[PDB]
């Protein structure tokens, strides 16, 4: 692959090539992006929709936004090594190491946008409607990768539906650059076949059937290569798709364990303990022994710890940079981390007291009940849109192809506030 | 001079740190930014109300639009300033991003001392010292510390929040002082009280406990002084200029938009105030094609943002010279051509939405809560020894002067989300 095919600055419909080296510096294309997500709609509505817990808690956004800002320190270090390696980008092309911040401060900013509210029990839920609910009846009517799209529905292929969605008078949705979509897409397969290999970008799935055809587009702008060998397709992820999946990795592993003292859930006696070797070559023993709140001590910990995890995974994506350019690198940039130890430490006490609390176990049962009744509210008048009620219900949740209409309710419910679920669940129950 | 005024000095430097040597990584102006996005206090923003109560923008997407629009102004304005003077980019190493950086750093920050509650709050603090329960105080403070409380001023306790020392951590978030100076709208102290009609004499920008730290930072900046006597102030940094053009910006159009998305103003509006903002880079067909009315008037937002964005570039360079001799007496968007349309917006947006009952109750509740925690702090400092006192401590406040007590407790209160300030107000009315 051709790190200048890879930098594409192309937006959906254009006819003709864009140069780097005539883009306006105060117009770049990948900085744009960056401003197109944070004026949007999917975007602000990332306010009042939950990360894990439902006092200050991170929410979608303010997770969203600290990716982004380590998402663009990646990008920027790994962007003047690249020029460094490969400098005819710059000389010849006009690339800028800030260029690369850009792409991946932008896509990191996306990563989420698409998920559906009450965390990844919302995606289990959807897909259990589909699954063994009432959305079973749609599985004689669909291929089996339109059924597969719903039974295991995917937040990230919602995603890039919400990055792209083309509706009259707004084609290509937000329209992005290329590059930057490429570097947001860490599963570039369909739906099928499901968990090929076990390498990360075969876990999941990135786009639906309904954005296969625009993905194609996408990938082939890129030149990224082809890695399936049957009418399945797949491709090798984007270079910086592994900064964004690396800026999110660190984010959620530190951030989470911060969120889990601050709120009462570890004992803060672990914050040291699990993060001494993250932090021992950098922390200021002194400035840390003055620090006299406990919420200052664990973010100067989390501060320098992503630091050195930032500065680890600059120097593992430089030191295996040809193998991700051929598609032959199997694992995460965290997963060679030297700290491996130590992140499976923080990571699986993270789980233990914050994902298995009452408090989140409780929320992720009530958002089963609400987003099944809101599936099958939506399906129900769809299979009988003519009765009384059926129009009402239209009317209040939602004011083409059988998929396509199925699609569409998956990514409206998906990108309802959790307050918007739980006021439109009420309101079909009568509360 | 703008090299003195893009300096890069952090507060407790010991040696000058030259623009030349650093190293473009890790650039002073852009790690502010990322500093800021990290700090507690900017967290808390995502909890705060900015006019509407809690989609509504909160104090947090507010901030985040205002940065976004400043960091284009600063790179436009960036690029000409270099043109103009090139031996700031041949001698000194300054690039146009810098500029951007600095401006989107300290819009960034620019509301974040804000109290909850609007403006409104600021109001009903200044109004407890004035007739409320801190009056008592009066004839125990100076004429400027007495005034610092009974104006209490957002932007001051913001500087506050910015800069502030404690243990283990001095000099609070360590900005670059070019951020400072560009944070600085209104350098000045409390007193004299609007000594002329410029913007910059409207209100006053750093508490008395801070000005030892502001005239470090306007030294080394080389602000012109324009005040000789006892009572200090200087000229505006120019670049505050930009950040208050973009802040202007953000609010008149998109508090216009959110009061069209709420129903508080007709949608007919839109295109009647805006059509002139608009009119030679709206696209007529992609209007006609949207169908909902939150496309339509988001994409006149849009197009009105960068008409004032380009004319507010047009403006500062046109006054520079001005602006750097401190003789410039207005704001860029008072000598915008479209101000006819702007007062109509704004106008509207006052009537519609300022003076709706819903933002009228909110504010009004807003004093009473805020009364309240203020008057239980006092209460708790004038008498540290009761039982009850004790417990309000450990409840709010878990050696200084008077005055500097005062402020600490006015910065508390005013670092509250709107949530913890309603609950702990509950609770001491026991509800
Ligand atoms: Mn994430
Ligand atoms: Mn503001």
């Amino acid at each position: 692959a051709n790190w200048e095919h890879l930098l594409s600055l192309k937006r959906q419909g254009d006819t003709a090539k864009r140069l780097r080296i005539e883009q306006d510096d105060t117009r770049l294309g990948f900085e744009v992006d960056y401003d197109r997500i944070i004026f949007s709609a999917p975007f602000r509505s990332l306010q009042d929709k939950t990360q894990v817990i439902p006092d200050f808690v991170h929410t979608r956004l303010t997770h969203s936004l600290e990716v982004s800002v380590v998402g663009r320190s990646l990008g920027r270090m790994v962007g003047k090594k690249l020029l460094e390696k490969y400098p005819h980008l710059e000389q010849v092309y006009g690339y800028k190491f800030n260029d690369f911040g850009a792409i991946v401060a932008a896509a990191a900013l996306a990563h989420d946008i698409g998920n559906p509210p009450f965390g990844h029990s919302g995606e289990k839920a959807i897909g259990e409607f589909f699954k063994n609910g009432y959305g079973k009846r749609y599985k004689d009517s669909l291929t089996a990768k339109e059924y597969q799209d719903l039974i295991k529905f995917e937040g990230n292929a919602n995603g890039f539906k919400v990055l792209s969605q083309s509706k009259p008078g707004a084609q290509g949705g937000l329209r992005l650059s290329y590059a930057t979509l490429g570097a947001f897409m860490k599963y570039p397969k369909e739906s099928l076949p499901h968990k090929p290999s076990d390498h990360i970008a075969d876990k999941k799935y990135g786009f639906f059937q309904s954005e296969r055809a625009l993905f194609e587009d996408v990938a082939q702008e890129l030149g990224l290569l082809k890695r399936s060998t049957t009418d399945d397709v797949s491709w090798s992820r984007h270079p910086l798709a592994y900064l964004v999946e690396a800026a999110d990795d660190i984010c959620y592993t530190i951030i989470d364990f911060e969120d889990g003292i601050n709120l009462g859930l570890i004992p803060e006696e672990y914050a040291l303990e699990y993060m001494v070797k993250l932090v021992g070559q950098t922390i200021d023993r002194n400035k840390y022994n003055a620090l006299q709140e406990t919420s200052d001590r664990v973010s100067y910990l989390r501060a320098l710890a992503i630091g050195t995890l930032i500065n680890e995974s600059v120097d593992t994506f430089m030191k295996y940079e040809e193998e991700i350019l051929a598609g032959t690198f199997d694992q995460s940039l965290i997963d060679k981390s030297n700290y491996q130890a130590q992140i499976t430490d923080i990571i699986n006490l993270s789980i233990e007291r914050i994902y298995n609390s009452r408090e989140v176990i409780e929320k992720e049962i009530a958002g089963y009940e609400i987003l099944s009744t809101l599936l099958e509210a939506r399906c129900r008048a769809l299979d009988n849109n003519d009765t009384h009620y059926n129009q009402l219900i239209q009317q209040l949740l939602a004011p083409k192809s059988l998929y396509e209409n199925l699609i569409q309710i998956c990514a409206e419910v998906s990108t309802m506030t959790d307050g918007k679920a739980l006021r439109n669940y009420k309101k079909i129950k009568g509360l």
